[PDB]
């Protein structure tokens, strides 16, 4: 089951939080103004810790590592020269990161470092503007808690919207209509984007609120308890925007939940915009709009990669040891070739690795070769590395 022991008790850590983004001068995480919560961890590791031992960071009830982009992940942790001290892995089910020590701890004593993570609240729990949340985490078995105020800037206005989250393939975009509950007729909403497109009305769901309690400040409403419109009038426009015709809504409030597609080979800054045109409570045409922007951080949207290959005598070479190394030569994983001569490593974060084939005594490869180790460079980007063996 485990590569080593839980060594929480042998990792001595100090933790602090730092608010980033537009709310920092107001002591708040401004969730729609680049706000996030940075977690900073300084640690030392006992000399008795070995390769495969691990410590954990439990992110508690209220926050997760990462911000707006799914799936959430943690990073490996390195020393001052980029050598990997521990491999980071995150389990969404338990909201816990595991940091598994490499052979760094067997090479060096007085192992110490620091790392940081960006984090965001679960929008279904941190629901309300100005909510002061006791953000309690556990770092190497020791609790750390600080109250943190979150604010999404929901305003009681004709139209406001926010990006709930983003994945490689789509964003969930939330638009609130007529929170001010004014009498409105001829109501229409255009959803448009830079970096996004609609292809089907199936991408858009419309809900009528029973009362203002359903307009959750976090823009991640409880859809299970909202009244969903069966026959919503939705057109996908030739430019890839969509128009939702709500009609003569009177004083009713509406929520539109949309899932615009990301565009392949777009980067920089995505934008999703809600444009609300209507006739107002005085029979005058009006127009209101709101826009949200989001960075396509490819590294945070990418899936995990892997590679593999065959080893043979130049007949399959079964049970050959193959190590996965970081570019600095630290071992990240080990495996052996199976009965068909095949090995693999998967769930690898994009980047550069070395693959080390351990030579049986008396054999050399058919890249560099030293002290009976054949080492090949590999680049992972969400391929095949083979080795033929010949007598010396």
């Amino acid at each position: 089951a485990q590569s080593g022991r839980n060594v929480n008790h042998l990792v001595f850590a100090n933790t602090s939080y730092e608010i980033l983004g537009g709310g920092k001068k107001y002591n708040q995480v401004f969730m729609t103004m680049d706000g996030k919560l940075k977690i900073k961890i300084d640690y030392t590791v006992d000399d008795s810790v070995v390769e495969g031992d691990y410590f954990t960071v439990d992110f508690g009830k209220y926050i997760h590592p990462g911000t707006s982009r799914k799936p959430y992940r943690v990073n490996n942790i390195h020393d001052a020269n980029g050598r990997t001290i521990a491999i980071g892995s995150y389990d969404s089910a338990t909201n816990t990161a595991k940091y598994t020590f490499t052979n760094y701890v067997d090479i060096y004593n007085n192992v110490r470092g620091s790392f940081s993570l960006l984090s965001w609240p679960f929008k279904e729990l941190v629901t309300t503007d100005k909510q002061s949340v006791p953000v309690g985490i556990t770092v190497a078995g020791e609790d750390y808690t600080q109250n943190v105020i979150f604010n999404y800037g929901n305003r009681t206005v004709p139209v406001i919207s926010d990006i709930n989250y983003l994945t490689k393939d789509f964003a969930e975009f939330t638009t609130y209509i007529n929170q001010n509950r004014a009498f409105n007729t001829g109501s229409k909403v255009r959803l448009s984007g830079q970096g996004f497109k609609f292809t089907s009305p199936d991408e858009i769901e419309v809900y009528k609120v029973l009362n203002n309690s359903q307009f959750r400040d976090s823009f991640s409403p409880d859809y299970a308890n909202l009244t969903q419109v069966r026959n919503p009038k939705i057109i996908i426009n030739s430019d890839g925007s969509a128009t939702v015709d709500l009609g003569d809504i009177g004083t009713l409030g509406y929520i539109i939940r949309s899932k615009p597609n990301t565009l392949p080979d777009f980067s920089g800054i995505g934008v999703l915009k809600s444009e609300y045109t209507f006739t107002n409570n005085k029979n005058q045409r009006d127009t209101r709009a709101h826009a949200s922007s989001i960075q396509f951080v490819r590294a945070e949207l990418a899936g995990f990669g892997g590679f593999g290959g065959y080893v043979w005598f130049d007949a399959a070479a079964a049970g050959i040891t193959v190590n996965l190394l970081d570019p600095t030569g630290i071992r990240l994983a080990t495996t052996t070739t199976d009965i068909t001569g095949h090995y693999n490593f998967d769930n690898l974060t994009n980047g550069n690795y070395l693959v080390e084939f351990v030579m049986p005594e008396g054999y050399i490869p058919t890249v560099v070769f030293e002290n009976g180790r054949y080492i090949a460079h590999v680049t992972i980007k969400d391929m095949t590395i083979d080795a033929g063996l010949v007598s010396d």
